[PDB]
């Protein structure tokens, strides 16, 4: 099992949803840069492993159930069985990266990305070990419910490029944004 990752796109506020969808207009390449981030393993014959709370999974729309190309994990406390098209289901971050130790997941995950929400964030930012957040600043105020934990700087080192990694501004639907990436090591 490769390395543990979180990435989240987050508005100058912090916010990361509102009313179940995100808190801007659609933005194409970040989509894009979303997929292609968690979908590539660097391991053939392996794919990534997603980890989602339920309001992320339900969130995402039913014809992109599960998320393609990667093998989706749930967590919830509530839910009895993964949910319709998810196959796994974890009571806490701690439990799911137990999980990828036994044989059903260890043969076959690369990289783990924690992809939201909030409580999910904030249980991996403050898990020890080696920990990238690839973090999305979408640079204007937006709307939101739901919010990004504010990083430690004291325990995170802000990386200046990071490969395959565009590191300018960009911009979509008049929104500019600038990927990050984030690291430590405790
Ligand atoms: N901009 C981004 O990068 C990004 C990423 C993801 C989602 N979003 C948006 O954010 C919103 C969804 O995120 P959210 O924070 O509201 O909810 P969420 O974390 O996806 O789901 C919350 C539920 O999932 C369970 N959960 C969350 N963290 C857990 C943990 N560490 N351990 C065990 N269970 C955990 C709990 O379910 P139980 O009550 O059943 O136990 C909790 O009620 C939507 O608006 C979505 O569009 C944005
Ligand atoms: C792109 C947003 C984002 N960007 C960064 N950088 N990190 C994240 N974790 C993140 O969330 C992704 C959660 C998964 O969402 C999917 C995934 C496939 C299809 C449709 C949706 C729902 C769309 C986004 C909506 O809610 O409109
Ligand atoms: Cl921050």
């Amino acid at each position: 099992v490769g390395s543990l990752n979180c990435i989240v796109a987050v508005s100058q506020n912090m916010g990361i949803g509102k009313n179940g969808d995100l808190p801007w207009p659609p933005l194409r390449n970040e989509f894009r840069y979303f997929q292609r981030m968690t979908t590539t393993s660097s391991v053939e014959g392996k794919q990534n492993l997603v980890i989602m709370g339920k309001k992320t999974w339900f969130s995402i729309p039913e014809k992109n159930r599960p998320l393609k190309g990667r093998i989706n994990l749930v967590l919830s406390r509530e839910l009895k069985e993964p949910p319709q098209g998810a196959h796994f289901l974890s009571r806490s971050l701690d439990d799911a990266l137990k999980l990828t130790e036994q044989p059903e997941l260890a043969n076959k995950v690369d990289m783990v990305w924690i992809v939201g929400g909030s409580s999910v964030y904030k249980e991996a930012m403050n898990h020890p070990g080696h920990l990238k957040l690839f973090v999305t600043r979408i640079m204007q105020d937006f709307e939101s419910d739901t919010f990004f934990p504010e990083i430690d700087l004291e325990k995170y080192k802000l990386l200046p490029e990071y490969p395959g990694v565009l590191s300018d501004v960009q911009e979509e639907k008049g929104i500019k944004y600038k990927f990050e990436v984030y690291e430590k090591n405790d």
